[PDB]
């Protein structure tokens, strides 16, 4: 397990996917002013962003995963008694506590017997909350699993750094899980390198200051943001990933050209280029979305799903991989077959 834990479940399926985004659409005329429409024209090429969706300041994560949740439950049929765990992956949550599973919980009316759980991981949380949800299923801890992951990093971001400023977009997301009876497998890889925390951090906001001051990087720039080291990420990325995804593959059983889709977090369009061709995957199966939405941080695959394969899932079983990599460090795969669906959407608030 030097690259990663390799874990297996059975017994669980997606069944059901909707994606809400924030109503307002920023495009990159709005940044011109700012920024040299150069240097914006130039960045946006590479990080492949014409617009995005921005929360205002009254909607939330939480709010965003709400809509979403309610848009699927009511797809779905799923009376609210019938949830047995609700998972909120965030890194931007109402309050430092209660935690927002908790809000979730009372708004969609779900029972005292439903275990609610705040988790704090970005890019790579997708596919670990699809673990998550399907080991409680497996395990006998569940029959219906929501995960509601979301995140408003626009909330983050400083206004005077371009290469954030013109990234992030925002999203939340609910996912259906429910106990299957056939014998199809789901495999995942999880990976963790703390030692990258200082290359994807909010310096200030926490309980534990990080020493800007004594950070030569972070000169000029505000505590309260995300800060990003562009470089190390790149190089963490290129080398973990495309091992990541060999590995996933050899362990999930499939030929390469037979599965449907390969579903990245959003990062950059340059980043996915780089990697789709180191994986030696074809790009036309390797979906993109940034173009209208921004990087949504742990929102990403599955607002990838909901935008991108909608029409495909209403048909058939796709045979999926999916690759969430950053904070932490942090990364993760999910190899498995999903649908056919008929309750995978995209909303607005
Ligand atoms: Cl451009």
């Amino acid at each position: 397990f030097s690259a990663g834990r390799e874990l297996r479940t059975q017994g669980a399926r997606i069944a059901g996917v909707v994606s809400c985004v924030p109503s307002k659409q920023v495009d990159n005329d709005y940044f011109v002013e700012r920024f040299d429409a150069s240097a914006v024209r130039d960045v946006v090429k590479m990080i492949g962003v014409n617009r995005r969706r921005w929360a205002d300041a009254q909607t939330s994560a939480g709010d965003l995963c709400r809509k979403a949740g309610e848009k699927l439950l009511a797809g779905l049929g799923w009376q609210a008694d019938s949830i047995d765990a609700l998972i909120f992956v965030s890194q931007t949550p109402n309050y430092r506590l209660p935690a927002t599973a908790f809000v979730l919980q009372a708004e969609l009316d779900l029972p005292a017997s439903c275990l609610a759980l705040d988790i704090n991981l970005g890019c790579s949380g997708y596919p670990q909350a699809l673990w998550l949800g399907m080991n409680l299923i497996q395990t006998g801890a569940a029959k219906r699993v929501l995960l509601a992951v979301g995140d408003t990093i626009s909330k983050m971001i400083d206004p005077t750094d371009r290469s954030t400023s013109l990234l992030f977009g925002d999203a939340g997301t609910m996912t259906a899980l429910e106990t299957s009876n056939g014998d199809a497998a789901a495999h995942f890889i999880i990976g963790a390198d703390g030692k990258g925390a200082r290359n994807l951090i909010v310096p200030s906001g926490g309980f534990k200051p990080y020493d800007a001051a004594a950070d030569e990087r972070m000169a000029g720039k505000s505590p309260e943001c995300l800060f990003m080291d562009g470089g190390e990420i790149f190089n963490f990325t290129l080398n973990a990933v495309p091992k990541l995804v060999s590995r996933t593959l050899d362990i999930a059983g499939r030929d390469k050209d037979s599965y449907d889709a390969f579903l990245f977090h959003q990062a950059n369009l340059f980043m996915l280029k780089h990697l789709a061709k180191k994986a030696g995957l074809p790009a036309e199966r390797v979906p993109v979305n940034i173009g209208e939405y921004g990087n949504t941080s742990c929102a990403s695959i599955p607002l990838l799903i909901t935008t991108e394969l909608k029409d495909r899932l209403k048909e058939e079983t796709l045979q999926l991989g999916m690759f969430g990599f950053g904070v932490g460090y942090s990364w993760a795969s999910a190899a498995l077959a999903v649908g056919p669906l008929n309750i995978v959407d995209t909303i607005e608030t």
